[PDB]
C-alpha cells in the first residue's frame, strides 16, 4: 500500500520542567497509509527526548529510506533501535480500514504537584471520578515530604490509591530511609514508589525491590522492549511503567506477557504523545485490558482527545 509522512512540532499547553531541562513543545511524525480502494490508516512516531537512544532525526532518516510501498517484510527491516518507529508503522498498518476504533474510558491517574500543594489538588480530581494519584517527591527534604505524606494519607478518602514518583532523584541512603518510613507509616493506600533511584543504579534498584515491603515501579529505567526484557530476566518483582508509544512493536509486549512478564505488574502511561498515538494505545488496551489507573493524566501539558471518527484523523492530517 502507499503511504506518506509529515512532521509535527506542537507547542505544549504549558511548559514542562524536569531535571534534564525545560521543553515547550513536542515533535513527532504522523504516518498516513492508503490502500488501492481508498481505505486509510494512521500512525504516530514520537520518541521522547532523553528517553532511550532513539531520536526523531533517526526516525525521519528511516522514513526517507523506506520504499514507496509498505509490506510486512519491509516493515520488518525497521531497526530494533527505533522502537517508536516500530510502534508507529505497526499501529498504522493495523489501522488501515479499521478506523475509527472502539475504545473505552479506563481509570486515569491524577497528578499531584510537589510539596504541600498535594493537599489541595486531589479533591477536584477525586470529585471527577479519579481514585489513583501520583505525587512528585524528592523535591523537598525527606522529613518535609514525609510530614506532608502523613497528612495526605489521612485526608484522602477510603479507596484512594497513591503512587510516589521520585523521578530517580534519591541517592541510595535516602531511598533506603524512605522505604523504612513507608514500611512503617505507609498506608494500604501506597500503590508503589516510582523510580526511587536513577537508572544507572540498577543493582541498588533490584536489591531494594527484593527487600522492601512497599512496591517499586520502573519508569525511566524502562523505555524499550529490550529494557523491559532485561529487567524481566533480572527477576524484577515490581511494576513496569510501559510507555507504549516508545516501546516498539505492540506485539513485542504481548510476546513478553506470554512469557515471563506479569500483566498485573504493568501500568500504561503517556509519553506526551498525540491523539493518533493515544487512540492507537487505547485500541490496544481493548486487548491488554489494564488493571491499574493509566498514567495519562497529562492534559495540562498536552491534551490529546481520542479520535472517534475517520474525518477527525483526516482533519488533523490536513491541518499540517
Ligand atoms: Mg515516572
Amino acid at each position: 500500500l502507499r503511504w506518506q509522512w509529515r512532521i509535527y512540532e506542537e507547542p505544549l499547553q504549558e511548559p514542562l520542567t524536569t531535571a534534564q531541562g525545560v521543553w515547550r513543545s513536542r515533535s513527532g511524525i504522523y504516518l498516513r497509509l492508503e490502500d488501492e480502494q481508498g481505505q486509510v490508516g494512521y500512525g504516530e512516531i514520537a520518541p521522547l527526548p532523553g528517553w532511550g537512544s532513539e531520536t526523531l532525526n533517526a526516525d525521519i532518516a528511516l522514513c526517507q529510506q523506506l520504499p514507496g510501498h509498505l509490506t510486512p517484510e519491509i516493515m520488518a527491516t525497521i531497526p530494533e533501535a527505533l522502537p517508536a518507529a516500530q510502534f508507529g508503522f505497526a499501529t498504522a498498518w493495523q489501522s488501515v480500514g479499521r478506523l475509527p476504533y472502539r475504545v473505552r474510558p479506563w481509570p486515569i491517574c491524577a497528578l499531584l504537584g510537589s510539596g504541600q500543594a498535594a493537599l489541595e489538588q486531589w479533591q477536584q480530581s477525586w470529585q471527577r471520578g479519579q481514585t489513583t494519584f501520583k505525587w512528585k517527591v524528592g523535591v523537598m527534604s525527606p522529613e518535609e515530604e514525609q510530614a506532608i505524606l502523613k497528612a495526605l494519607l489521612a485526608a484522602l478518602p477510603p479507596g484512594a490509591k497513591l503512587r510516589l514518583d521520585a523521578n530517580g532523584s534519591w541517592d541510595r541512603a535516602t531511598a533506603n530511609r524512605w522505604f523504612a518510613w513507608l514500611d512503617r507509616h505507609g498506608n494500604g493506600k501506597i500503590e508503589y514508589v516510582e523510580q526511587p533511584l536513577p537508572p544507572d543504579q540498577w543493582q541498588a534498584l533490584l536489591s531494594l525491590a527484593q527487600t522492601v515491603t512497599t512496591a517499586i515501579a520502573l519508569d525511566e529505567s524502562v523505555v524499550s522492549a529490550a529494557e523491559v526484557q532485561r529487567w524481566v530476566d533480572r527477576g524484577w518483582p515490581g511494576f513496569f511503567v510501559i510507555k507504549t508509544a516508545l516501546f516498539g512493536d505492540p506485539d513485542s509486549l504481548s510476546l513478553l506477557l506470554r512469557r515471563g512478564l506479569e500483566p498485573q505488574r504493568l501500568v500504561f502511561s503517556s509519553a506526551l504523545e498525540g491523539a493518533i498515538a493515544r487512540t492507537a494505545i487505547f485500541h490496544l488496551l481493548e486487548t491488554w485490558q489494564p488493571c491499574h489507573a493509566l498514567g495519562f493524566g497529562v492534559d495540562r501539558w498536552r491534551s490529546a482527545p481520542l479520535l472517534t471518527t475517520l474525518t477527525a484523523y483526516e482533519r488533523l492530517w490536513e491541518r499540517l
